């Protein structure tokens, strides 16, 4: 299906270093990843879809450094987003592929906001896809 987030501009709370930029979660490749700084909660990444779009599904392909507690959230702010609406919450994530369908919302930005890690590293996504 049509990934509204592919090669759109992304912003993350931190990155581990060059090569693990936020943008690497939006390139279509499962051999490139965003990775956060390590050893510190929370972390987050959001994508700017470029305009207000209908959104109803997020598909996360986590790397091994996954979030076991995270939320998916949306914002229809026009400027730099600080108003987030949570559409999904878990404390039992186990990484791999999370394919999360929610009641459709109108959104310009979609955020993954992680608070507990499944590893002692950071948070890391091969790909973060959005549909709607």
């Amino acid at each position: 299906h049509h990934n509204l987030a592919l090669n759109k501009t992304a912003t993350a709370s931190s990155i581990e270093g060059a090569g693990f930029e936020a943008s690497r979660a939006f390139d279509g490749s499962s051999t490139t990843r965003w990775a956060s700084a390590e050893g510190v909660d929370p972390q987050w990444i959001y994508v700017n879809l470029g305009s207000s779009q209908t959104v109803n599904r997020v598909k996360l392909n986590w790397e091994a450094a996954y979030a076991s507690s995270y939320t998916i959230q949306v914002s229809n702010d026009s400027g730099t987003p600080t108003n987030w609406t949570t559409v999904y919450t878990t404390t039992t994530g186990d990484g791999g592929i999370d394919d999360i369908t929610f009641t459709a919302r109108t959104a310009k930005y979609v955020r993954v906001h992680g608070t507990v890690r499944g590893t002692p590293y950071g948070y890391s996504l091969w790909e973060f896809e959005v549909y709607g």
